[PDB]
C-alpha cells in the first residue's frame, strides 16, 4: 500500500513521483506550450497557432 499521488502533465503521458516539485511540473507542463523566443511568451496548448505565428513572426518584422 501506498499513496498514488503522481502527477500527470495532461500535455503528455508521463508520471512524476509524489516528491516532484510542483515548480519543475509547471515547467514542464509548459514546456509543451507554445512559447515565443523573441518575448519569451507563452501560449497554451489549445491557443491558434496562427495568432502565436503571428505573434512570434511579428518579433522578426521589427527588431
Ligand atoms: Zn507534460
Ligand atoms: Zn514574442
Amino acid at each position: 500500500s501506498s499513496f498514488d499521488v503522481h502527477k500527470k502533465c495532461p500535455l503528455c503521458e508521463l508520471m512524476f513521483p509524489p516528491n516532484y516539485d510542483q515548480s519543475k511540473f509547471e515547467e514542464h507542463v509548459e514546456s509543451h506550450w507554445k512559447v515565443c523566443p523573441m518575448c519569451s511568451e507563452q501560449f497554451p496548448p489549445d491557443y491558434d497557432q496562427q495568432v502565436f505565428e503571428r505573434h512570434v513572426q511579428t518579433h522578426f518584422d521589427q527588431n
